[PDB]
């Protein structure tokens, strides 16, 4: 296997939060319902959502996309042991397929002020 | 040899510095003496410490963010020529063995306001 | 192919901005004209420029260059489709050859307050 693309995004949380206020609308366009909520039903706060949006931007960059994605065609989930994962369908899985990606590696991070993600696509 | 896990962490230096101030015992829970003490014996500055803790956090995420790992079981050192490295012992060395980790790649960085790191685990 | 080095850099945009305004000759030490200018001919804004500098700092780290690079021997450019790339010449190309680097992967990002980049070198 070989690296196909890498992506990084680092976002100020307060700014991301302000963007969600500006049309909401946005949240529904950015996130699947499953991304908004923990398995126990608790609602994610803004820093954690910012990290999930950063992962999607990082995936868009790893795929060489110029103007983002059909965001709902990408899904950040978390394995039982805690490792984040990306699931891609439709438009994003098509882009993935034409590049030859067989494997994503993703890491997410946040504190209250900064959220980040990195994605490595291999194939 | 293949990518097993990736980790990233990006932290506000001011926030890390606040946490260390809230709790004087925190520095010695996160760091070995070798990381805390500059040559000559002055305490390593907050920003440089923040980057090192970002590296241990990114290492944790590269290993799939598992239960039971002491921060002191990972050490950031700098080899001749300046590349950072990670020496792992005890709980962290056990987790890496178990995942079949053969080698690590790490980078870290800071300015006065923001510290960051990325870790790639290969096996 | 294996990973030879990794680099990350995350910068506060305002701090980078402040530095360039203290020493206005400095932009031309760090950046080629192609990096300073947008497709239309106007100077890139500070956040977008800080991402290109982050990418050079990340490249320097991936190459084990502790004192930084001869900056203008590295040029960040973007493929028609949207993927950023690093062209290296002179001292930087020479360093990559010394280390046996065969290919580079780069991603950069900014918002208004934070710029970042990650470089992976493989060979
Ligand atoms: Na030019």
């Amino acid at each position: 296997m070989s690296i196909i693309g890498v992506g990084i995004d680092v976002a100020e949380v307060e700014r991301f939060g302000a963007a969600l206020e500006r049309t909401p609308a946005l949240a529904g366009r950015l996130f699947l319902e499953s991304e908004l909520l923990l398995p126990g039903g608790e609602r994610r706060g803004v820093a954690s959502l910012a990290a999930r949006f950063a992962a999607k931007e990082a995936l868009a960059k790893a795929l060489g996309a110029p103007a983002g994605l059909l965001w709902t065609d990408a899904e950040v989930w978390v394995e039982a042991g805690g490792r984040p994962r990306l699931r891609v369908t439709g438009t994003v899985a098509a882009r993935a397929a034409e590049l030859g990606v067989a494997s994503w590696h993703v890491s997410l991070s946040h504190d209250a002020g900064i959220a980040s993600a990195v994605v490595i696509a291999e194939g």
